[PDB]
């Protein structure tokens, strides 16, 4: 693909995260902690899931930026509208303002209702976001395998202003400890 001159700064919005969450000093990288991160609670956390919101808001234009995955065995990457819903259960659909996709037991999905299986024969270290306001288009590509498109949500009713999406994914197995990172430009 030929987005990446649409890159954009993302940084981590830490009074969005779940109160179990680490965010860096440079808010570029999330990870898991082992227990409550001892914040006050607000209405804008993510209370049931390890969920956090970078800072930009986006409502025109096109925009593009990379997240680093390595290692993780669960993660939710995209865009959601400003106004998700933060607290109780929920499930990632653009029906509920979300434009996602994951990786879950070893297979990679995309966040539609009901959820679509992902082909993916290089397992993703690094993943590109593109998101195109005007035209509705989020898509998904594979930098480890020299940027091969995942999948692409098209015709998409954003409805409001977007935001960067993250999940670090639950860590019971002891396996998925390992961070998110924004990577560089
Ligand atoms: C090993 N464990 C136990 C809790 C944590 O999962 C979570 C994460 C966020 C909210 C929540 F309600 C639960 C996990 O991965």
């Amino acid at each position: 693909h030929h987005h990446h001159h649409h890159m954009v700064h993302i940084t981590l919005d830490r009074n969005t995260a779940n109160s179990w969450l680490i965010i860096s000093k440079d808010r570029r990288q999330v990870r898991m902690g082992d227990t409550h991160q001892n914040v006050s609670d607000n209405k804008e956390r993510f209370s049931n899931y390890p969920m956090v919101l970078g800072a930009q808001r986006f409502s025109s234009g096109k925009m593009y930026w990379e997240v680093d995955v390595t290692q993780k065995e669960a993660w939710d990457l995209g865009v959601c509208r400003d106004s998700v819903q933060r607290k109780g259960q929920f499930s990632l659909s653009p029906e509920n303002g979300f434009w996602t996709i994951w990786l879950w037991q070893d297979s990679y999905e995309a966040g539609t209702s009901p959820q679509t299986t992902l082909h993916i024969q290089v397992p993703p270290c690094q993943i590109g976001i593109f998101v195109d306001y005007e035209a509705g288009v989020v898509s998904f590509y594979n930098i480890t395998d020299h940027g091969s498109l995942i999948y692409t949500f098209s015709e998409c009713v954003f409805a409001g202003p977007l935001r960067p999406f993250f999940n670090v994914g639950f860590n019971y197995s002891g396996g998925n400890a390992a961070p998110l990172k924004l990577c560089p430009l």
